[PDB]
């Protein structure tokens, strides 16, 4: 009935949905969400304003799903989630420690706290021992451990040890790989985590919000206060109910295939880019991404994710351990499976994606092999459609 | 539907509360039935697009045309955080709000009502000649009566404050010619656009100065929060192209028109409403000299279908948690297409109950007799869009 009523907004639905259809999205943070989520997010519970029947029954998928004792499930966003951790837990200019994927270069400034940080090794892995060292000098009151553009598996527990020797606490923020965490294909934040922080949609393909789990009940009190309104008289229940609706089907025994399939995509597509000599940071990949390395390339960073583009792929321009260049050109690029895992793509496109890729950035001029591989990713594509 | 096959717990949860909708008569001010349209903008794969947007631009068009007004922001996610966001663009710290009262580093004063019921508007000037406020707010969850923005900007343009006009409650009245308009009078308006607008919910600011709406532009740019929610926007502008037809005066004039016939019934059977009456979509009544409390009312009716919540009322004398006073609201049943014939029912059967508050008996007897009337004006056809 968009159809008769407004015709502009419809027109710009469906010119959105044809969008989605012809191009391949290998940005990492990107996804289709379940079409059952989009069902209840539109939903009659957007009229309606003490636990409610629905919260509950959001809070008692999401502990069953992460596996854990506690759950806020009202947070609006993945950074409303770090910070609500942060007000709950923390005092002003308190100290934490996280991470970014500069190696060996860590006072700085928050919104009113001290961030400090740890990096990588020479390798592209987590230098949990340099973390050790940083966290004996800092001192720090949490850390902070998960990351947009790491390639490989976060070690909650050695993190615990390092946080338990400091006297510090250990926020696993868990938005990039939660799909993964979810379903047993990368290492569980709990026990070793004190606090858990994720976004609902990216991998887990609900829809967009936070939520916020921990074991312990005086932590979980304070995350209530903390996250206290939504500053709004209602708690959006069309909203919880798709965050319940998306829990359930995260439980499914089918979604844990799916995220095998993100990860061995990811296996092919890694593959396919180092047999043409490519380099990827950390040698490759156990995530649902890999960066690419142009260190020790003519092109940028910058040059790749246009000319990408140009081609119908859609990736992600990042910096890399050891940036010779701006951070707004950068020296990588940093590609996603999820998004054409969740299409249904296998084995045989991301290889011949893997190639594509690799041939336009062997040739990074070719203005007119980017636009063959356009047309020839685009009839892909539309072989696997998504609704 | 795949929830019925994928989730029939949820499913089960949604059809409950879609049947509830229109199981009883839904009399909050605040609470009303968003348009099958905007439901429809908001389950689309605009979800997945994670990022202005042609559709954002399509949004902001159609708020300047239906509000009026030279500029206008969307982002909003709420009335209150598009009250916060203007506070924030404005004032620095410690800088001074007054707004009403029913008798961040800012600080907040209160003007009030006089014995009629009604704004005085000669106190709150002397209290703004007095405080000297950066900011003079208007708009008010439970007022019954028009805000006189025209003599709110001279109060403000007197002491050198700026107006906000908060129309966030009475906003569908205001957009259709059926409440005074804030504009030009207020500097800045802020608004929600759920209630009495019938979109989804979320918040709006207006301005005709430019240099107030680039302030506000930046004051959402850190207060985005992880956006931009294409899908919310989408239907933003979904409701606000219902709101421009001539349906929509249609409804908002039934708005008045069903809470004259309320608020006359309920006099004739020797009930008080404070003011004496209504000019609005709302109405409170007194219960100051009266053995029962707001909250004894609210119970009473909820247990009798009707839907009301208890509120403070001038001059209060229980507490804050048991009130002297109801408040009834004429929207959403407006909505459903309920006229004259239904509200001098309700009226009536709202009598009955509060001259027998403690008849439990009565109380579900009235709950079967117009459950009756509410099954015959549906809200929606459908649970799902």
């Amino acid at each position: 009935f968009l159809e008769q009523t407004d015709s502009e907004i419809f027109e710009l639905i469906f010119e959105e949905y044809k969008r989605q259809n012809e191009h391949l999205e290998m940005i990492a943070s990107e996804n289709y969400t379940f079409a059952s989520v989009m069902e209840a997010m539109g939903s009659v519970l957007t009229n309606k304003y003490v636990v409610d029947k629905i919260e509950s029954l959001a809070i008692e998928r999401a502990k069953k799903l992460f596996n854990c004792q506690f759950a806020n499930v009202q947070a609006h966003s993945g950074s409303q989630a770090n910070n609500a951790v942060y007000h709950a837990l923390l005092k002003p200019y308190d100290k934490i420690l996280g991470m970014d994927l500069s190696c060996g270069g860590h006072s700085l400034t928050g919104k009113h706290y001290q961030s400090f940080s740890y990096g990588v090794n020479l390798d592209g892995y987590i230098d949990y021992e340099e973390a050790l060292k940083i966290a004996q000098s800092v001192k720090p009151e949490i850390i902070v451990c998960g990351f947009s553009a790491y390639p490989r598996e976060i070690d909650f527990k050695k993190f615990r040890e390092i946080a338990d020797e400091v006297g510090a606490l250990l926020l696993g923020d868990i938005a990039h790989v939660a799909g993964l965490v979810v379903t047993g294909e990368h290492a569980h934040p709990f026990p070793h985590c004190h606090v858990v922080s994720s976004t609902t949609h990216k991998t887990l393909r609900g829809p967009r919000g936070g939520i916020i789990l921990t074991n312990d009940e005086e932590i979980a009190a304070k995350i209530d206060k903390a996250i206290f309104p939504g500053t709004q008289g209602g708690p959006l229940m069309h909203v919880i109910a798709a965050k319940a609706v998306g829990f359930k089907e995260n439980l499914k025994p089918e979604f844990k295939a799916y995220a095998q399939l993100v990860k061995s995509n990811m296996q092919v597509l890694a593959k396919a880019l180092k047999e043409k000599n490519h380099k990827l940071v950390s040698g490759g990949t156990s995530n649902h991404l890999l960066l690419m390395d142009f260190l020790d390339k003519p092109y940028s960073g910058k040059d790749a994710d246009i000319a990408l583009g140009n081609a119908g792929i859609t990736v992600n321009k990042n910096t890399i351990p050891g940036e010779t260049r701006s951070p707004f050109v950068t020296s990588g690029i940093r590609i996603g499976s999820a998004a054409l895992s969740a299409r249904g793509m296998g084995a045989k496109e991301f290889e011949i994606i893997g190639n594509k890729i690799s041939d336009i950035l062997n040739d990074i001029n070719n203005v007119s092999l980017q636009l063959h591989v356009k047309e020839e990713l685009k009839a892909m594509v539309n072989q696997f459609p998504v609704y």
